[PDB]
């Protein structure tokens, strides 16, 4: 990956109610129709560098709340993927390469 195209992966910080507009790009989509949960993190890019600092390879999480915004694919008013939009506080865990947050491990939960 890199530091730009990941700038999208952790910080898109749009405070509207549109989760298609924001993410309208290829970086975006799997192979059937939209994602299932396009989960967003609203949040300064360096404050997740800060958490994400250790060697050029290791696995961190964000266990303070690093606040995030998930549009998640439920149902009912298709556009033609339906999303509700919620945020809360964020305990995620994130992967640090090249000593930034070069992968997102996934939920908070982590080994």
């Amino acid at each position: 990956q890199n530091w730009a195209t990941f700038q999208q992966k952790h910080i898109i910080n749009t405070p509207i109610i549109n989760c298609n507009t924001i993410m309208d790009n290829n970086i975006y989509i799997v192979g059937g129709q939209c994602k299932r949960v396009n989960t967003f993190i609203i949040s300064s890019a360096t404050t997740v560098k800060a958490i994400c600092t250790g060697v050029i390879n290791m696995n961190v999480l964000s266990t303070t709340r690093f606040q995030l915004n998930t549009c998640t694919r439920t149902s009912i008013t298709p556009r033609p993927c339906p999303y509700s939009s919620r945020t809360e506080t964020n305990y995620i865990c994130v992967k640090c390469e090249n000593q930034y947050p070069v992968h997102f491990a996934g939920i908070g939960r982590c080994p």
